[PDB]
């Protein structure tokens, strides 16, 4: 009933750890798996297509990176649901890591070469805009929509956009903060990151951390270590609580773009994120 | 009476929380809403127009970003106004966040392309000068005017400039610190940020935090999390006091410019800012 | 002579606050005020003029940014200086802030345009080398001279240079550290910042803080908030003491250059700095000769 | 027996220090030592060769930087191995340092000059992508494979790649996180860094720290001091335990590339890493 | 005798301060002092000369920045050198500062101009690779040689290089870590910084702090204040001890290069460093 937080449960199995990895959702789906039928783009987006005019901007779904998310089940707790004091899982902390930055050291491929005069040098490494966000909570991540252009003609099939939610075309307010344009991160690879952002007005049971670095050729930067613990406890020493006993993990990890030798076609590059959450049982009213 | 700070008020409803979001004021007003008659520019400025000579610099009002501000009412406190000791609202801290940086990942529009020779690559993302300032206080933010050029011919109507205050043309001292050029942020979308700055000689009842990053193509950088709390208490453990029971929120969040395929026309881009302020009652003489 | 520091003075008016702002001194003097007679450059330097050869470098005075300084009078404390124990003003901390970076968001002027093909785009914003230094003390800031070129021909009148002090031309040691080349920041808008630097070997009663970022097109960066306090107390909990009851404020805040549409002429841009010093009375054993 | 941690062992020789330096493995082997037969490339990779098509990417082994590792012996502790309580070495901290950044100040060589128009200026210093990772553990560093391209044709001998482990060709999942693609850093100069990354799902007895900075001409940055100590103890005050009395040191330190005056050929540059580990004896079940 | 550190000596003169400034050694010696005979280059290096081929690299001595060092005498302490317990000087902390960055604001000289198309703008300020290292110890700084190219033909006289020490030509191992190539900083302006680096394997009685930033046109960055104290005490609260009663100061502060209007000739720029060390007497066995 009432979310009055009490003491920490002690005894056998009062604490537990949950591990999971979320692969990136840059555009090309996991299947087909064939390295000649499209599977070679897994972990990347398909070629970014440009608007044909100021009033005709329709990006393909496979060129739009979307949020990655997973809902994990935790061991059951309450036998009698009609008891005055119950138990709920509380996320204490998380060790998270973006894996694979070293693969970006491959500068021997067939990307646009650094020396275009002779088509020599090295295969230009991934560079540009970077976006890193991760969240852990007891409910789906609450999202607030905001886009660059309310006129963008996002596909009506295969993606969740503002129009999907409102059942109406976007309005000029959608380029700033429009309270009506909200959703919840309840599906993996469906909510475009250029549309949906963590909602600071909600997410009372989720902790999210994000950072953005723009630019066209900005050098990608990343740190990775198994010695860093992110505390999920709030100012009152209480972490997110799994009311429905289902843990939500959310993230997006864009490293930039690689660009081809043909018409500078850009492809987004994303990397997988690992999570290791420490949880404990909490007595609640 | 005497502004002497005493003990914190204890009991029911002694602490409260206020939320609000302030949309950016980059130049294009919220109306008309039409996505063809001007509304498509909401959240951005109109094309930046340049001076025609060293003595003719007349920027259009809709090309100048202005301060965003809001005045929020707090619940009443003092019944017997003639009491030796009264109660005042004290802002303890604020969780603030700039929302929407992910929207800058839209590089599929019709902006100046990265490969201008062939009109290929990606739509150049927002880059350049960035400005982020937020303030919370019990009175309007005190402003000190200072411009790049005292000869700039700002419109007389539609914006509040130094001449609006003094009733006289700017003088050369306005290019440095002129104590006469002062104002108060009492209106939303009216005070140009290239003219009005936080006044360090006043703002005794306001806390402001600002940073600037210049340049023409500087990569935009931004962090966002719901776990960061900004303490508003001064060296003496006392936060801003709402003397007139009206809380003031102020901000400006410029991310840079997008530039068109015609004559490199630049359009400022701003993002909305969220505020969650925690206040408590204070006993004052 | 002996500066023995004792207890803090308690009682009415034992603590005080001093405020002041120092305007930049980039090259163009405050007057003439006319916006057509030169006043339009106030806050900036005049066009930077270059050397004509490896042996002919004569920069104009109005193209050289100089140190800003002010000497503020504190309330008198001791009527008789022969007393065994006296009181002295001690600087505890300072809230300082560089005001006006927002004005650099003006990219609609007549500077060199970003689209050089069509003379469009935006008016290039101020960029380049930045220099920020501030000091608070009970004596003029002690300066150590050091220049890029000992052969530079600084004007003899209008600026205080190494020659003004030594009465002789600069030597090659002046390009590195030469103990002989020293001065004190006793005048506002007279000591070039490319010549005079805070002297680490002295300044026993002054705390200075400086930083430099070079380059030609480097993005200017600046933070400003009224919530940051700079502690002036040393490792022993003692801040600068005013032996002559005159508080000294010094600074230079260069944001970079703006460059015109004619031969890429550069003009330095400086911004004013605000100071709010908190002082307290300190009991001291008579240090008067 | 049971991996239960007890008290710290006290007495003579209860604490010790281990020193070691690991030379970089950028591509060119330590031999031949001749400065005219290839030895002049020691410390660097050989010229990076680029793919000939989107389906033909065959990097030479000597152009691929690999992990450096060393297994150091610690003095024996357990006389009677069948005892209820035994002693194990525990890594408390490490003083590590990358040596030689000052050699990058050599800008008088024969690299591509800064003034290519006239073949003048200075010899362009090492610039570009940087990668620094170091680890200390009581078992080999656990690796997770992830590549830029699952179609890359790595040599079958001379290097350990995903195929070496699985005995099958890489699949599209190998471009993201594929649980099957795992290995252990058991050989020096054999595991390419663009393939093998620290596995966050394992390494329970190893502490690793890594960072990456991409780009083509990014300035190399490095700090070095003998005053910085890296703590290896976890949240519970326990460091890595040497289960087999063998201490594992792992690292890779890429400073960027130098590029020649012929066809912009790039050569990776790596620097040696010093390790000084402090260990103490720990009572274990 | 036995270097067992005991209590801190108390009483009059048990603590003292030492000041010293070390001028940079960029290449041009202090004399000739004449500003027309070479003295005008004091504080800078002479024109950097490039290799004529992959096998002929002969840098001029005056084009190579070297380490700055000074040995300062401290007052004597022991009369009866054969007493069981003696006193020794211990370095507690140091206030160090690089002086002169403001001189880099001179952009009115005759360097390569910013506008090379018309020969206008400003005189290009010092930029590029930066290197800052300082040390304080009771013995000369221990050095480890490591070079970019073991084939570099350094002058046999006027500089101390690896061959000066080993009496033999450099080997390929010298491009990585070769334990044989070691030396001690016992002379001012003689050991090139592109060859000699602080040896982490030794320096038991010296604390050194260094940092490097590469690139060709990287903006120089520097901070300076008389309020920063660098602690020299190790983890055990003991600082460097002067075994021979002579304190060693070492440093190098390269700000980058300035380049001329002729053939882009580069000249290194160095600045002087001030040291103010606080020492105290220590009882030793």
């Amino acid at each position: 009933g009432g979310m009055e937080v009490l003491d920490l449960v002690t005894g056998p199995d009062s604490v537990t750890e949950i591990e999971a990895f979320l692969n990136p959702r840059m555009g090309q789906p996991p299947t087909p798996e064939s390295l000649t039928e499209g599977g070679q783009y897994y972990g990347w987006s398909r070629g970014i297509n440009l608007a044909t005019s100021d009033t005709e901007d329709s990006p393909g779904n496979n060129t739009l990176p979307t949020w990655s998310m997973a809902k994990l089940q935790l061991p059951m707790l309450n036998e009698d649901l009609t008891c005055d004091t119950l138990q709920m899982w509380e996320a204490v902390s998380v060790k998270t890591e973006v894996v694979g930055s070293g693969s970006l050291l491959d500068v021997h491929g067939f990307n646009k070469p650094t020396d275009t005069v002779n088509t020599k040098g090295i295969s230009t490494p991934v560079e540009g805009s970077q976006y890193h966000v991760f969240a852990v909570g007891g409910e789906p991540l609450d999202l607030q929509g905001l886009v660059t252009d309310a006129r963008t003609k996002y596909k009506e099939e295969g993606v969740v956009t503002i129009k999907t939610i409102t059942k109406k075309d976007m309005v000029n307010k959608d380029q700033v903060l429009n309270p009506i344009s909200k959703a919840k991160l309840d599906k993996d690879g469906m909510y475009p990151v250029e549309i949906w952002h963590p909602d600071p007005a909600k997410n009372e049971n989720t902790r999210y951390f994000g950072n953005y670095t723009g630019g066209t050729t900005t050098p990608p930067v990343l740190q990775f270590t198994n010695t860093l613990t992110t505390v999920l406890l709030d100012e009152n020493g209480v972490g997110p609580l799994c009311k429905g006993e289902g843990l939500y993990l959310s993230c997006v990890d864009i490293m930039g773009w690689r660009v081809t030798r043909n018409y500078d076609v850009h492809h987004w590059r994303g990397l997988p994120r690992y999570f290791k959450i420490t949880l404990r049982k909490r007595w609640v009213k």
